[PDB]
């Protein structure tokens, strides 16, 4: 039946993937009410996070009697009590670990991160490569295809590809960087239910979307101390969201173990994404996401400008 298949095809855009009260298993979460400032809800991986700051706490029951001040560094609390604007994070980075939290109503929304040994000034020395090789190029396609090497190099996934939407939202492959042997994906169409329109707009709220493991098994948020409203929270503006199992299985049929997506905007239009699979899982931390990023940004700056 023709109006069923259009029910069906109509129930991609509408899974509500902004509120399924569970996170990737790469990070842990807290949330907390804004004014009651007591932990409401933690994901069922919060132990294993703060017990490297704080050796208080080894099980999910230690979070109920947790403080936040005991928990979170200063500068974090600080930062987002200042903070008027909502869904804009702030990142605060100790000694051993990565936090990036942001105010949603009468939620702060925590996640925390591990961090490898890092590198002074080399997040901004391979910017600098990348500003410089963006901007020697001449033509859309040098500028296209320098991309997709950059971004390539810089993240060390298996695939990277520039994915152009048209005018309805289907899209094509139109750039490709391999580190390996690989069937071409060059110039092949995808319908716009691949994906839905709640997806697209997930790119004007957090312009990186990542996913370490397909197989990774989510974990979801444990209620804590009984908030005042208990509809589901918006995880949005963060990267541990966890992932509409539809499209883990859509990675799966890909063959891919680790995805990444960066939106490609001119001004606030989404024009495309860069795309990037691993055939294994693999994990990349705050600062290649930023900078592949801000090099994506570059990219698209001069793309609008040169022929
Ligand atoms: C009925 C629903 C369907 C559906 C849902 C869905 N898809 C996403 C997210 C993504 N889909 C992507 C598609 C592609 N990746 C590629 O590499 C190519 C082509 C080479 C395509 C077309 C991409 C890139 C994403 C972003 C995530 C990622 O980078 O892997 C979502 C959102 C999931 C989420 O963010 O939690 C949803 C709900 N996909 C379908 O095919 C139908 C069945």
């Amino acid at each position: 039946g023709s109006d069923d298949i259009s029910k069906l095809i109509a129930a991609c855009d509408q899974e509500p993937i902004h509120i399924p009260n569970a996170i990737q298993p790469f990070g842990a979460m807290l949330i907390v009410e804004k004014d009651t400032q007591q932990i409401v809800y933690a994901s069922a991986n919060s132990a294993e996070y703060f017990s490297v700051a704080d050796n208080t706490i080894h099980e999910l029951s230690d979070i109920k009697q947790a403080n936040i001040n005991s928990l979170l560094p200063e500068h974090l609390i600080s930062g987002l009590a200042s903070a008027i604007r909502e869904n804009e994070p702030i990142w605060v980075e100790t000694d051993r670990l990565s936090f990036l939290g942001w105010r949603h109503e009468n939620y702060y929304i925590i996640e925390v991160e591990r961090y490898h040994v890092q590198t002074s000034n080399w997040f901004e020395i391979q910017f600098q490569r990348a500003f410089q090789k963006l901007r020697n190029c001449k033509t859309h396609n040098d500028l296209i295809n320098t991309l997709t090497r950059l971004i390539q190099e810089i993240s060390g996934y298996d695939r990277v590809m520039i994915y152009q939407f048209d005018p309805e939202w289907n899209g094509r492959v139109i750039a490709e960087s391999v580190r390996q042997l690989f069937t071409s994906m060059l110039n092949h169409h995808f319908p716009a239910s691949d994906i839905p329109a709640q997806a697209r707009a997930m790119y004007s709220i957090n312009p990186i979307r990542i996913i370490p493991d397909v197989n990774a098994e989510p974990q979801p948020l444990h209620m804590i101390h009984k908030p005042q409203n208990t509809e589901a929270v918006n995880l949005s503006s963060g990267v541990l969201r966890a992932v509409s199992p539809l499209h883990m299985q859509y990675l799966r049929n890909f063959g891919v173990s680790a995805s990444t997506s960066i939106g490609i905007f001119n001004e606030d239009e989404l024009w495309g994404i860069v795309a990037c699979h691993h055939t294994k899982p693999r994990a990349i931390g705050r600062r290649i996401r930023r900078l592949l990023v801000r090099t994506v940004e570059f990219a698209a700056e001069r793309l609008w400008l040169i022929h």
